[PDB]
C-alpha cells in the first residue's frame, strides 16, 4: 500500500475513471498528461482508501460522488499496485508469431501448438504492456506495430478482463 | 517459471487430482490428501501447462480426465504454473473476535464496513485456499469457521477470483 496525493486540476476532475469490480475500487480509466497520470495511477490500480475513508463495497457511482464533492483541491488516495498482473514470456516462431488473436487489447484467440499454447496464455485478458512499453489506450493497429518490431523474445503483462 | 513434475499412479491408476477449464487454460480443482498429486506439491489453482508433452491449450474439463484416464503407463508427467492467481491477505482481528467478510461454500461473499478486511481491501467472489497455511479447500463453512475461530490475532488468508 501507498500514499498519492493528487492536485486538482482547474475543473475539479483529477482525469481518472474508477470501477467497483467485487466490491472493490480500481482504475478504469487515466487520461495522459493529467493529475492521476503524473503520480502514477495505472489500469488496474486497487483504491483501497479515498481522504482516508475506506472504499469496501462503493459502487462506482459513489467513487466519483466522493472525488468531485471533496474539499479542497487536494485529494489523498491509498494504493495497491495492480494486484491482477501477470508477465507471460513467449518466443516468436519462423514467421514471426507467438500465437494469439486480439481484439480491443483483449487475447480472445490461442493458435495451437504455438509458444502462447505452450506457455500456457489465457483469454479474456486485456493486455497492458508488451516488452516494458505500456500499450492501455492504443488501437489494435499499434499494438500490432510493437509486436512487429520486437526481437524473439515477446514478454507481455495481462490482467484479467472483468 | 514452470515446473514439471512426476505422478506415480496409487492403484487403479488415479492420480488424486480434479481438472477445470478456465480462459482456454486448465486449472487444477481439488488435490486429494496424502495422494501423489498432493505428494509432488499439487496444490488448488495450479495451472497446467502440458500432459505427458500435450499442450492442454483450449482443452475441455472432460478431456483433461479422459486424457489422464487413458495414460499407458503408472507415470504420468505434468508442466506446471504454480497457483498464477493466489493473492494473500494479512488481517488483524478487532475486539469481537472478527476481520470483517462473510462467506459461503468457501467463497467471500461481503465486506463488512470498517473492519480489517475492509482496510486491507479484501475482496468479494473470491475462494478462501489457505488461512495461516492451513489448506481450506473441500471443507464445510463451519469447519472454515471454526480454523477462523481458533486462530490468534494475526489471520492472514490466501485467496484466489472464483
Ligand atoms: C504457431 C503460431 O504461432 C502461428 C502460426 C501461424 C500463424 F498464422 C499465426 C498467426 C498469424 C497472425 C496473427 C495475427 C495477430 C497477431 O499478430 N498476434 C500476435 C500477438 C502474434 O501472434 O504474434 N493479430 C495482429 C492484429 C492486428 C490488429 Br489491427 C488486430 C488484431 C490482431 C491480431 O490478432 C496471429 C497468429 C501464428
Ligand atoms: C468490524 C468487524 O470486523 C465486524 C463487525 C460486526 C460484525 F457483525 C462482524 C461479523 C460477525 C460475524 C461474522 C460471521 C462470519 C465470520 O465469522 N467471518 C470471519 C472471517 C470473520 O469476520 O472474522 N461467518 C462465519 C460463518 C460460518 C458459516 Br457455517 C458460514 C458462514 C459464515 C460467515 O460468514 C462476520 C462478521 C465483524
Amino acid at each position: 500500500p501507498r500514499e498519492v496525493i493528487l492536485c486538482k486540476d482547474q475543473d475539479g476532475k483529477i482525469g481518472l475513471r474508477l470501477k467497483s469490480i467485487d466490491n472493490g475500487i480500481f482504475v478504469q480509466l487515466v487520461q495522459a498528461n493529467s493529475p492521476a497520470s503524473l503520480v502514477g495511477l495505472r489500469f488496474g490500480d486497487q483504491v483501497l482508501q479515498i481522504n482516508g475513508e475506506n472504499c469496501a463495497g462503493w459502487s462506482s457511482d459513489k467513487a466519483h460522488k466522493v472525488l468531485k464533492q471533496a474539499f479542497g483541491e487536494k485529494i489523498t488516495m491509498t494504493i495497491r499496485d495492480r494486484p491482477f498482473e501477470r508477465t507471460i514470456t513467449m518466443h516468436k516462431d519462423s514467421t514471426g508469431h507467438v500465437g494469439f488473436i486480439f481484439k480491443n487489447g483483449k487475447i480472445t484467440s490461442i493458435v495451437k501448438d504455438s509458444s502462447a499454447a505452450r506457455n500456457g496464455l489465457l483469454t479474456e485478458h486485456n493486455i497492458c504492456e508488451i516488452n516494458g512499453q505500456n500499450v492501455i489506450g492504443l488501437k489494435d493497429s499499434q499494438i500490432a506495430d510493437i509486436l512487429s518490431t520486437s526481437g524473439t523474445v515477446v514478454t507481455i503483462t495481462i490482467m484479467p478482463a472483468f
